[PDB]
């Protein structure tokens, strides 16, 4: 029933086309340098994670949430390596299927409709890319100790997560700034991602060390998702008209207040996104 309530939230691939680049990338692009358009700025992204990996040509790399294949994909053509994707969405595991099927390679390339959870074949490297957030805090154990433990003595991992602050650290910057955006979060949680939960960078690093990871500082890319959400608004805003016919006034608003909103609570430092490296005791140095 709850489900029901969420479900009403649903909303077809054909509207998130209307301000997303052409890869269809929903998450954080890396505007390195300042100047490379949202398309490339994707790219930037997905090389700014696969460069952390130490990822060496015959390994196999898993993706966790792979999206529409890009990471996938870059990994095969850049490193030359086997890619394992995982996703929920059909439609995602129909187009990734027929992405890494078009690769010139003689690598093996997997993609499976399930979660994490259900997933536990040795692999030697991991990516997760903005799927950190649906996990849900009482599964954060569960997940670092799964990724532990498929990998080899050398593993990586990175993961990619938005994140907000505990209370206490959201109160230390004004009180009036903390309720309105524990309200926000709180919109995002139910009409945006439904059944999402906000980490804070700090869980994500402690419960990385209590795996067993070494931990070096996270990378904060704010200042990318700034730039990210006033494309998205922007391109979303210019396509209106469109946006609308391919679902509603109601849909519309929604993203518009989502994308402004992210973009202010990120300019006034109440939302983060950290990109976290988790190494095993015998990564290399
Ligand atoms: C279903 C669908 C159709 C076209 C697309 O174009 C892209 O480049 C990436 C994602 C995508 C997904
Ligand atoms: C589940 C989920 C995924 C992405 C998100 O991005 C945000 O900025 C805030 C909340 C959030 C929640």
């Amino acid at each position: 029933r709850f489900e029901d309530i969420q479900a009403h939230y649903d909303v077809s691939d054909d509207f998130f086309a209307l301000f997303q680049d052409p890869t269809r990338t929903y998450s954080c692009a890396y505007f390195e340098p300042p100047e490379l358009t949202l398309e490339e700025a994707q790219y930037a992204k997905v090389d700014l994670n696969l460069d952390k990996l130490d990822l060496k040509p015959g390994m196999t790399l898993l993706d966790i949430g792979c999206g529409w294949g890009t990471t996938m994909r870059r990994a095969v053509e850049r490193f030359d390596v086997n890619v394992i994707g995982l996703t929920l969405s059909k439609n995602q595991h129909a187009r990734c299927e027929q992405v890494l099927a078009s690769i010139d390679t003689n690598r093996s390339r997997q993609v499976l409709l399930q979660g994490w959870e259900d997933f536990a074949e040795p692999v030697d490297r991991i990516v997760s890319i903005e799927a950190f957030e649906h996990f849900g805090h009482e599964n954060y154990d569960d997940f670092f100790k799964r990724c532990f433990n498929i990998m080899p003595a050398d593993g990586r991992m990175t993961v990619q997560s938005s994140v907000s602050y505990h209370p206490y650290e959201m109160a230390a910057r004004g009180k009036k700034l903390s309720f309105e955006t524990a309200r926000f979060i709180k919109f995002i949680v139910t009409e945006i991602f439904p059944g999402g939960r906000l980490p804070s960078t700090e869980m994500m690093v402690e419960h990385g060390e209590k795996a067993g990871f070494t931990v070096p500082e996270p990378l904060s890319l704010r200042p990318h998702y700034i730039k990210t959400l006033r494309i998205w608004g922007d391109t979303l805003q210019s396509n209106k008209d469109k946006a609308i016919e391919v679902t509603s006034e109601e849909v519309y608003n929604r993203y518009m207040k989502y994308l402004r909103g992210c973009e202010h609570y990120f300019t006034d430092e109440m939302l983060d996104c950290s990109l976290v490296t988790y190494l095993k005791p015998g990564a290399a140095a």
